[PDB]
């Protein structure tokens, strides 16, 4: 929704409960990704999203962009090239070949159980995500 209502420190703790949360809400969802990309880690946060949006996207968007995602942080030479198992990674690699909607759902899970406890844990540590809760602003 494009209106919204007063409060915003009490929002903000929701996501110092963990990802999911962080998830939800939209301001929560690029504030932790912030933090990410500064300890070059984004990464791993990015490629979830992307996913979770590949399939939103119409069969048109759809394959042109499965080998995308998986050339931004599944590929060799990217930048937000990830890393995962073995036995995930292999996994991965083979349903790269036929484009879909789950093709990544596998990954989607070993980093979502990782970022959830990976990054977000640091980010409760750190103030960036306290500085909401107070308030960011001069005063």
């Amino acid at each position: 929704g494009s209106s919204g209502s007063s409060g915003s420190q009490q929002r903000v703790k929701r996501w110092g409960f963990g990802m999911d949360e962080a998830l939800k809400d939209p301001v929560g969802r690029e504030q932790f990704l912030k933090f990410l990309e500064s300890e070059f880690s984004s990464e791993n946060l990015r490629f979830w999203l992307a996913v979770e949006d590949l399939k939103k996207r119409p069969i048109k968007e759809v394959p042109s962009r499965v080998q995308e995602i998986w050339q931004e942080f599944l590929a060799p030479g990217a930048p937000s090239a990830i890393n995962l198992d073995s036995k995930s990674y292999d996994k991965t690699t083979h349903n790269v070949k036929e484009p879909g909607r789950y093709t990544f759902e596998d990954a989607q899970e070993h980093i979502y159980k990782l970022m959830k406890s990976d990054s977000y844990p640091r980010f409760i540590r750190s103030s960036a995500y306290q500085e909401l809760l107070s308030g960011p602003s001069s005063g």
